[PDB]
RNA sequence: ACAU
DNA sequence: CGATGT
């Protein structure tokens, strides 16, 4: 109903799907980029989804904040409720990378708590989440 | 059918 | 038009 101004909004970018993905995140009131990771070759854009929920929860604990995420994914939003990616995409060399960082992600919130909301970016309704890239 |  | 997901 009313967006929590008070909060991280993460966002996947991608050159293809599956393809180079990145991700960022901003402050919600204000833009400011908080986090930037770096492009990685291959990935789907809901790995670089999770992945970008997951970095902000830990951004936010290093920091000891207590602001919710953002995130506009269905899907990363329930990888991460699960602590599982369930992701389709094949293992190989070209995917090792993304996989591995995703595997790292995922043992991360099973050994790791937070009490961080992750809320669901209503597009339909607010447009654009802010940390989108302006790509589509 | 909803979300990317 | 194509792909990733529940
Ligand atoms: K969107
Ligand atoms: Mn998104
Ligand atoms: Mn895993
Ligand atoms: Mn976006
Ligand atoms: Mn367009
Ligand atoms: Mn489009």
């Amino acid at each position: 109903e009313e967006i929590i101004w008070e909060s991280l909004s993460v966002d996947v970018g991608s050159q293809g799907n599956p393809g180079i993905v990145e991700y960022k995140g901003v402050d919600t009131k204000t833009g400011e980029v908080l986090f930037e990771r770096e492009p990685i070759p291959i990935g789907t854009n809901n790995m670089g989804e999770f992945l970008a929920i997951v970095h902000g929860l830990r951004y936010l604990k290093e920091r000891n904040s207590r602001k919710p995420i953002y995130s506009d994914s269905q899907t990363a939003i329930k990888w991460v409720k699960d602590k599982k990616a369930k992701s389709t995409l094949v293992r190989n060399e070209e995917t090792a990378l993304i996989w591995k960082l995703v595997d790292e992600a995922e043992e991360w919130l099973n050994t790791h708590t937070y009490e961080t909301p992750i809320l669901k970016w209503q597009t339909d309704k607010w447009g654009e989440i802010k940390a989108d890239y302006g790509r589509k």
